């Protein structure tokens, strides 16, 4: 992924957000509503220090889970790291922070395209594809607006 | 679905296939292995009255099971029905015979990207996505050729 936000500002990025699309290099990452990174995000906050906290729901377990994660600065602003086992990056790739942000997460590679409102944007759609076109993706999944507002996009 | 190949010579869509890339109106159709539309092809044998016997693979009840139906000719050449309770239509949108062919099934909408061999061919998917892009589907799936040799693509 060399794709990443110039000047990005990350306090910017703050509230409300809709996982529109989602993409993964492997298909276990994302078929069964428990896969691994199949994460509906729901909110950014970003701290003050400039890192992003990050509310979002995940299946696990038969329900649809609310879950609080911290990605943590790194020296590029675009760049974030997730605590674990395994050192994951976030990397943002591209927003106009009024309407959509595409995001992906590497440690194998999953990417989404996120968007203010619970509709599609066809433009967003566009710009997510051709972030995409570049990298190994095998599996790809949208949601209409009544899915995104539902929890877990039931 | 308004693509359909015209002058489609079915006798010449005979022998073998690999599903290289599916996608579906409904994420359900193809999210897990053992989802409705998860179907492999492996083999197209058009009969001399111009039916089209298909052989494929598809997971059930924990294992890959050899599937064979058979899809009967309309009036229009490129369009076949498969007798169930529904009535569902194969579509043929386009082929070159030798290397690719893009067909779905209609009764909620599956396509496919079929290959004469286990390699990805870049111009058949694009040709795919071109076809697909006026379509509501909501999940993309595409194969390796590792997994192309292997039955149900494990
Ligand atoms: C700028 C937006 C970045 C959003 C990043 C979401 C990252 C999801 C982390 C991986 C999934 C965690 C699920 C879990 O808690 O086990
Ligand atoms: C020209 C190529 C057309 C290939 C059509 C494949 C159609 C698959 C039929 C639907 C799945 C049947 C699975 C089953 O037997 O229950």
């Amino acid at each position: 992924v060399t794709q990443t936000m110039k000047g990005l500002d990350i306090q910017k990025v703050a509230g409300t957000w809709y996982s529109l699309a989602m993409a993964a290099s492997d298909i276990s990452l994302l078929d069964a509503q428990s896969a691994p990174l199949r994460v509906y995000v729901e909110e950014l906050k970003p701290t003050p220090e400039g890192d992003l906290e990050i509310l979002l729901q995940k299946w696990e377990n038969g329900e649809c889970a609310q879950k609080k994660i911290i990605a943590e600065k790194t020296k590029i602003p675009a760049v974030f790291k997730i605590d674990a086992l395994n050192e994951n990056k976030v990397l943002v790739l591209d927003t106009d922070y009024k309407k959509y942000l595409l995001f992906c997460l590497e440690n194998s590679l999953a990417c989404q395209c996120l968007v203010r409102t619970p509709e599609v944007d066809d433009e967003a759609l566009e710009k997510f594809d051709k972030a995409l076109k570049a990298l190994p993706m095998h599996i790809r999944l949208s949601f209409n607006p009544t899915q995104l507002e539902e929890q877990c996009h039931i």
